């Protein structure tokens, strides 16, 4: 049996008081993960590769996921099912290194890694037809699933809160990956089209996006010992909202009483990002990211959000370095125009199973510091019912009361260990 | 450690919209699955041979299980702690070859793969001696537990209501099996003594089953290079609601607002089957079953059920084929005398580590039709207190409302993986 | 990957009727276990060496556990995710043999498993630097955390029900073992530090104890080929309620109709026991517990617990004995004077991979006779609202109801398999 998966689980304390806490820009997508984790997570999956014959294989993975929140040894929780899924390689003679794979599955997911943000990400329950040699690079289609928790109404309605049934939306995904632009250089092409995929006789709410697409380019250059990956990425609808390549085309969510409220997402997404890990000499290693996200929502309830760090990691020996982590946050309301913006900087020491700032098991001891200043907030006061601002964006002071983060500090410290194998 | 286990996940879609449906006959008690299963569902087993000294060995086995909807990739659900128990063959001397074995273990059970029906199946916590050489055969001694939501009173009541109690429920097992009654075929006889088993003070309903009986015998015939079963069952009382083992002796159902409800089960059930698995050829498999099940109640709420399938297998090459499956099901209802009835035809081109109709893993693509007329359903509309025809077998259009699932048609299709290994 | 873990898991019945029964004396934080455990419980640990290179290695280890009734087959459940930590050995050169960790662990506990109690046991989220080499004795620094489900006001309040926020403890621990006092005979001395963790400006209950001291000696003496420990603890304040390591500082409690109600405890513990386990001869294991545990509040509303019992063990074959238990618990109310008690005797035919008391897997088919005579219990009547001695000891029959578990007897019967590996 192959066990593989990931786990992170530590202890930490908030300098003012308290239990560890960790700080995300309101608006912000993510948050400059070291030494600002909060939470025991754990993958843990077991596969096996169960036929083989010559070249041909069939291999079977499962992933089962946990989240506690590390505040005691007991603690119940509701395990997700992730990953249940069969690829069987090299089984179609005519589309030889191809693999026809179909069940639960994590598939080709991009991510950066500091920010832990996935970009690329259309995962779930699907099937496809993997890594067909086109000549000059290779072709991967795909079809995964999603719902969105209501949406659909039984019958035509005025009203939104009628629209309270479950709605699938389907993606469908073709890839075609490592062309050689150029020297050390390769680029991936995406297309993703997702829709809402209605019941017989249901209706989505009037003048829900139902569907989009979701456009990637990713040129990866290999650089410094290290690669740098440079990407840009342009979304229509239903596809903005999630923004990693699945769809939400129902429109609807709910408050926490069961009420339906029009999140409509018509408009578009912009983003271009380039992130990258260079070792420089023998002493140094650094991740790095800068990002410009823009979500311009027909409703005028989108985002421009900006994002950089850097990682740079000092080896004193080959199994113990110095890391540090600064981040810079900005997001900008679409509705108010207001902004919200927050810088972190962390300091660790730590002992790795490697010589890379890519080698776990770490073990680290930190301390980290972060500063904001917050001018807006999202309205969920009242109820979809009582409040109509409910999931607006909203000056920090809006009617008298208050949004957003504010404007403080705070520093945190611990240890903490992460570990992906 | 050993890793072992099953699993099927996929995607799938709706003719007429939406995610996939699935289709089982009202009254049925199974559906054909090819093409016709809705959820990921998942054992994961880890055992281990733990002590071994020479022909004595100690082995422990457990099982977790996993039922999620695959409609998302995240999906948090309650794992089931099905199996975890300690087998010690060849422990005792005077009974040699003998296991004895006790903790929650999938005892012995006995089904009818293409239905995924369970006709004989006592597995709980349990314990027992296994595989006793009685010469012509070997004898196998289990008791086995389970429990029903409420059913018992704490005093005596003459109010339904107020038997709330979880009322548990032995199984006394024992069966002989092996005997050659013929070349190339087996007899396989058991018996079993199911009770509900009181608290000291703790009362049934006034007229509740209490008890009763399952006698089963099974002929198992090599044949065409596979085999043949013939069953024949006949249960009594208690045992016949849950039809394949386990005693409900209470007789009390409870609504989903919590009111208990009288589903007293005096009667009888009679179960003649006949399944098996024959290779014709080298180029043609085929799994096949045939069922006649009659729940006769005094309460007159039973079931007359007929069901017959079959799923030829055509191997174009030792790891591809087109499978194909024609299922129906005819159900009457003791009540009123209506009937029920389905036909469903899966079309499926797979590719199984083998070559075959046993062969898994399996990776499936196919399309299902099913068409059916139901003249009657179950009453589950109100309460247990509003409704007094809760539960009970109701024409298709009794008082105007309606029963059943009508008579229409639809069909699906999508991919699909299924796994044991 | 390496598979380890703990299970316990059988079927039983009680002599009056029913499933079987398990008896504790009120008052008492335990009862002797051979044939009194009533759930399957079980621990799958899944751990591997991820990186090895000569004298350093990083060891990455999981815990899940899973606790059911075993009535059923499928018992749905919520598993406790208990470890998940890195440990990396030999890592700090000036510091050999030591190790670090981080992460969710099950941190050196000490337990008496006849009555499976722990007395030691700190486990939680943590991190520590262990086993340094001190010349005379390995000292060992952690530091753990726990946290209460309310106790913390967000802002100044006389009203109870205002301490409702969750409020962290931190335990600080340190150790100084393997010192030979004597021949034969090793030393363990430890101090355990822990504190209520309040956030930035909120407040505990006036009066809440907020800290607390555990002291604790532990004295092992090799002993008729086992062992004999001699144990001596001492608490103060906030590390009474739990009594193992970990702290209680906001005092505060809640009743299941989420009412907060003051469990105040100011006052000591003092703790002497000793148990082991010794061979005598070749035919006979035995182990045994003594203990006196003193319980005293400033609120006068501890106990003084007295417990004894022997479990002999005598060995027909190497694989097949005779087990037998007898128990004996004495607990009088610090705020009544009361008295209840009770005695045990079980008496267990079984069969272990071994020929020692501590050899598993077990399989057991056993007998158990309890009878007691409870003379107070907890008012656990009516709510923190309705009821002002809520939570306090009371007689047997104050105000005419009744509390404790009275004056009878039961026997239980039946067989279980145990097992760690
Ligand atoms: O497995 C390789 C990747 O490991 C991590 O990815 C984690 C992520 O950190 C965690 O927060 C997320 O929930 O799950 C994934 C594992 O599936 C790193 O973050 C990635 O950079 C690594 O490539
Ligand atoms: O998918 C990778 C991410 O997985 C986790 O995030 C979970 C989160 O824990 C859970 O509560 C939420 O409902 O779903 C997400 C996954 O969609 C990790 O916490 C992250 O580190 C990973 O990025
Ligand atoms: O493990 C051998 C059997 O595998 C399957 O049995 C599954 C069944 O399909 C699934 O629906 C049920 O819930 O669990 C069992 C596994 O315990 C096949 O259905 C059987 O025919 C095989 O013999
Ligand atoms: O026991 C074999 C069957 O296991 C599952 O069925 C579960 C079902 O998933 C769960 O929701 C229900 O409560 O219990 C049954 C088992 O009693 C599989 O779904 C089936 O394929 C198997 O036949
Ligand atoms: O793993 C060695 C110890 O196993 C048991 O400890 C169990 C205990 O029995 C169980 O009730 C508890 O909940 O979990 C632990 C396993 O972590 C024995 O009781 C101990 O005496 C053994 O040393
Ligand atoms: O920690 C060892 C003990 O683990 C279990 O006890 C659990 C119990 O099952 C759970 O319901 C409760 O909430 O937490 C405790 C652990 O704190 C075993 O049942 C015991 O045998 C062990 O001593
Ligand atoms: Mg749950």
């Amino acid at each position: 049996v192959d066990f593989h998966g990931y786990a992170r689980s530590g202890i930490g304390w908030t300098g003012s008081g308290g239990e560890q806490q960790c700080f995300q820009t309101t608006g912000a997508q993510s948050k400059y993960r070291l030494g600002n984790e909060c939470e025991t997570y754990a993958e843990l999956k077991l596969g096996q590769e169960v036929w083989k014959e010559g070249d041909k294989s069939f291999y079977f993975d499962t992933n089962v996921a946990y989240s506690v929140a590390q505040q005691n040894d007991w603690e119940a929780t509701d395990p997700a099912f992730r990953e249940a899924n069969v690829q069987g390689k090299n089984l179609i003679e005519w589309l030889p290194g191809s693999t026809i794979w179909a069940g639960k599955r994590f598939y080709q997911r991009h991510d950066v890694h500091m920010i832990d943000f996935y970009y690329w990400d259309i995962s779930g329950p699907g099937a496809g037809l993997e890594n067909i040699d086109v000549g000059f690079g290779k072709l991967s289609l795909a079809a995964t699933r999603s719902s969105e928790a209501g949406g659909s109404s039984s019958f035509a309605s005025n009203n939104i809160y009628d629209y309270t049934n479950e709605t699938a939306n389907d993606v469908f995904d073709v890839r075609l990956a490592q062309m050689e632009i150029n020297p050390g250089g390769t680029l991936e092409l995406g297309v993703d089209y997702g829709r809402a995929n209605l019941r017989d006789n249901y209706r989505l709410v009037d003048g829900a996006s139902k569907d989009g697409w979701l456009f990637t380019a990713e040129h990866t250059q290999s650089v410094l010992k290290g690669f740098n990956k440079f990407v840009v990425q342009y979304a229509t609808d239903s596809m903005t909202s999630q923004g990693k390549g699945l769809s939400q085309g129902s429109g609807v969510a709910f408050d926490n009483e069961k009420f339906a409220y029009n999140i409509n997402n018509n408009g578009h997404m912009l983003r271009i990002l380039d992130h990258g890990a260079i070792s420089m000499g023998d002493n140094w290693d650094m991740m790095y990211v800068g990002m410009y996200q823009d979500i311009n929502w027909d409703n005028d309830n989108g985002t421009k959000w900006w994002t950089v760090g850097i990682r740079p990691m000092y080896k004193w020996t080959p199994i113990m370095s110095t890391v540090m982590e600064i981040g810079y946050d900005n997001v900008e309301s679409q509705r108010t125009g207001d902004k919200n913006n927050q810088y972190k900087i962390t300091l660790a020491q730590q002992w790795q199973a490697g010589d890379s700032i890519w080698s776990r098991p770490a073990i680290r001891v930190f301390a980290t510091y972060a500063k904001w200043d917050e001018k807006w907030g999202y309205d969920y006061t009242g109820n979809a019912d009582n409040n109509a601002n409910f999931g607006k964006a909203v000056p920090a002071d809006f009617n008298g009361g208050s949004f957003g983060r504010g404007d403080s500090d705070e520093w945190t410290f611990g240890a903490q260990m992460e570990i992906w194998w």
